């Protein structure tokens, strides 16, 4: 009476065959009072199915110490989809990627002895077992499984494992033989799935992720075909583009899988959202999650896109009960045209007219009657006759985004953070560098590492007007130089670098010096083999050179630590712990300055908008809100990259249709209604690198046609 199972054709829901439509929503990527309306929108978009990971380190800070409150009420979501009447396919992991801090291990995980991440490990199996079981008791124990009249239609475990898989071998072999076995043995009722996993044991399917999947089969004939990421765009990345995917190539992309036995396909991301706070975005992440998404970050809808996948989807669902009882038959229509038709014995009949001509318009006939193919397009036919919809012609309009102020200026103070130097009585030293990680088990993004260096006086360079040359390589990803409390200079990488080396002439006097670095990271790595094993932090090598000897290795010798800021150990961003401390108002406010702490009370704006804060005029830091981190701000990271002129035609890659460039990474960040109160609202601010906080505005949020 309740089961979820599947053929060659299709998952079956009850009994029936379903084409089933999905979109990925990450439930704390956005706030609890916005998933009813996000959900309805999808709804009404044209989806039966919301996707969601699980997202570990948000559940388990603290081994034992669980989390499922606000944002991350997993089981709050899910019932609201349930509400609603859609499905959800819970992709669990525990392993995501998702652009996820650390993947969505949580990193006290990585320090487990003995632990090997996402192999054939038995600290890492148990842990996983552990956390896996733990979720779907959770389901379970609220009947949410399809199984038991509950939303969930399916579960996915590990996430795109394959490559990792073919790179390590053997282990890697038997690392997913045993988290398909202890998958299904939780016995959900509900059928199982891998993305990227052709290696996938019954019973359980393997699915594709990508911009295209309609070659894809899966790894056994009574399998059905199913795309878990129709890639709906990219991701923003700090110091990057805002990259965009064309809503007719999507269509297409979508369509050509359908026409093909497509029979689940989801939307990465229909909702993409925000990455909040400092432990969610991942390696150069940008805190904006918008992936240019049919709902875009502050939950509107993305025109043409939104509405000209909707359209699809009513085309599809015109075409679905001759889709569930009819397999693809092809029927070559022209060089790059092609007819794919599902004609049923009952005598129901979908047919799709394909032109991959990246160039021309086309007409072709089919069944005595002639179609016009625009170029790079299908049209579906739910009636093998009329012409419903076309990929390429879009009927929905367009609709730009307005940011529009509703502040412009406040009452500021400042606070001047420490700048540390090494100490007699330092708690927490070494003789030689530590990596970051292992130093601050990610508590904070700040490592404070400093170190003595005795200058005696017969040195050379202090006769003469020479400087010495300070030499310090680290694994990343920001690096502030302080000698004697003198900032030297600021060093960054990037995405794809993230190491990092200064070099340069540096002030010493005659007797002790204190160097002292600041070790920023933007989240930790989320993808690649080992990618918990790549460090950050200064691990050098470290040297001091023009001297009277020729060069001295500073990482052969003793290094202090501070973990985190000292505004962090006051808690300054909260609402009790904030006033513990002397902060400066008036002209005296600090502009300009590095490592600055700022405060502004304010009152919620006029309006339904949803809102964010127009941070421009600043550099680096975090942002919180009533003591709720809104997540990281870097403006100062202006945009490169080649982002020229787009066509939807032809194959699309990630680089295709880049905007933004020459500009901020992300210069409004997005402050969730769900979060303010009338009046009294609590906004303070650690800049990193200098700003004029002056230019801070509200914004309202609004698109027109
Ligand atoms: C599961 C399923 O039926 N899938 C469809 C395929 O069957 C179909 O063609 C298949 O082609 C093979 C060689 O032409 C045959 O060996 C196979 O038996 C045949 N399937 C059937 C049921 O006869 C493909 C073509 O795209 O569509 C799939 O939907
Ligand atoms: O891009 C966001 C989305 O991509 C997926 O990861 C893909 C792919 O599936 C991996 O196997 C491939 O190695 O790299 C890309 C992205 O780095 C992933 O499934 C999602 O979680 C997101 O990262
Ligand atoms: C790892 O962690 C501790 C500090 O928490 C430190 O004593 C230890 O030496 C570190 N080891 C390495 C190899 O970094
Ligand atoms: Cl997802």
């Amino acid at each position: 009476e309740f089961s979820v199972s599947y053929d060659d054709r299709a998952i079956i829901i009850n009994g029936k065959r379903k084409i089933l439509i999905s979109g990925s929503i990450h439930y704390p990527r956005s706030t609890p009072q916005m998933w009813p309306d996000l959900i309805q929108k999808a709804k009404d978009g044209g989806l039966d199915v919301i996707e969601t990971y699980v997202f570990w380190n948000g559940h388990e800070p603290s081994p034992g110490k669980y989390n499922f409150e606000g944002r991350y009420d997993l089981v709050r979501f899910i019932k609201m989809v349930q509400r609603a009447g859609l499905y959800v396919n819970l992709r669990i992991g525990p392993y995501v990627c998702a652009e996820w801090n650390f993947g969505g291990f949580p990193v006290w995980l990585k320090y487990v002895p003995g632990m090997e991440f996402r192999t054939n490990n038995q600290p890492f199996k148990v842990a996983m077992q552990g956390f896996v079981q733990k979720i779907v008791n959770m389901m379970k124990s609220e009947n949410l499984f399809e199984s038991q009249g509950g939303p969930i239609i399916m579960a996915q475990i590990e996430n795109a494992y394959g490559p990792v898989e073919w790179e390590i071998g053997a282990p890697g072999k038997a690392y997913t033989k045993w988290a398909a076995q202890m998958a299904v043995g939780l016995k959900t009722g509900v059928p199982w799935i891998m993305c990227k996993q052709e290696d996938a044991p019954d019973p359980v399917i393997d699915t594709c992720n990508g911009f295209y999947c309609e070659g894809f089969r899966p790894n056994k004939p009574y399998k059905p075909k199913m795309w878990t990421e129709v890639w709906t765009g990219w991701y923003t990345k700090f110091g990057g583009p805002i990259p965009q995917r064309p809503a007719e190539d999507i269509a297409f992309s979508v369509a050509r899988f359908v026409q093909n036995n497509g029979s689940f396909f989801n939307y990465y991301m229909y909702h993409g959202g925000t990455n909040f706070g400092r432990t969610s975005s991942g390696l150069f992440i940008a805190t904006s999650y918008d992936y240019d998404a049919p709902l875009d970050e502050y939950g509107l809808l993305n025109e043409p896109k939104y509405g000209h996948l909707r359209d699809l989807h009513k085309a599809i669902k015109l075409s679905e009960p001759a889709l569930v009882s009819s397999y693809a038959a092809v029927t070559s229509l022209g060089s790059n045209q092609e007819a794919h038709v599902y004609r049923s014995k009952s005598g129901a009949c979908a047919a799709f007219l394909s032109n991959y001509d990246s160039r021309y318009s086309v007409k072709v006939t089919f069944q005595n009657r002639p179609y016009n193919l625009p170029p790079w397009s299908i049209s579906i036919l739910p009636d093998c006759k009329t012409a419903v919809y076309n990929t390429a012609q879009v009927n929905s309009q367009s609709s730009s985004i307005k940011m529009t102020p509703a502040g412009g200026g406040l009452s500021w103070q400042s606070y001047n953070e420490e700048t540390p130097t090494a100490d007699d009585s330092d708690t927490l030293t070494a003789n030689g560098l530590w990596e970051q990680k292992n130093v601050t088990r990610d508590s904070s993004d700040y490592l404070w590492y400093m170190t003595n260096v005795n200058i005696a006086s017969n040195e050379g360079f202090l006769k003469n007007g020479k400087d010495p040359y300070l030499t310090v390589m680290s694994a990343g990803h920001v690096l502030h130089v302080f000698v004697n409390g003198k900032l030297s200079g600021t060093v960054y990488g990037t995405l794809d670098n993230p190491k990092l080396t200064y070099s340069g002439n540096v002030k010493l006097r005659a007797g002790i010096n204190k160097i002292s670095l600041l070790s920023v990271s933007v989240g930790l790595p989320n993808v690649g083999v080992h990618y918990d094993t790549w460090n950050a932090g200064v691990l050098g090598p470290v040297t001091l050179s023009g001297l009277n000897e020729g060069s001295r290795n500073l990482a052969k010798q003793k290094w202090s630590y501070k973990v985190g800021l000292k505004g962090e150990s006051l808690s300054l961003h909260s609402l009790s712990g904030s006033s513990s401390v002397e902060w400066v108002r008036g002209s005296l406010m600090a502009q300009k300055q590095p490592l600055t702490w700022y405060k502004a009370t304010f009152n919620a704006p006029g309006g339904n908008d949803p809102l964010a804060l127009d941070m421009a005029s600043m550099g680096k830091g975090q942002i919180w809100i009533n003591g709720e981190g809104v997540g990281r701000h870097w403006p100062g990271y202006i945009a490169q990259g080649d982002c020229s002129k787009c066509s939807y035609a032809g194959t699309f890659n990630e680089k295709k249709c880049q905007t933004n460039c020459g500009q901020p990474s992300q210069r409004w960040y997005h402050v969730p209604r769900s979060w303010l109160k009338p009046s009294g609202n609590l906004l303070v601010v650690f800049e990193e690198w200098g700003g004029n906080p002056t230019g801070i505005s509200l914004v309202r949020r609004s698109r027109s046609a």
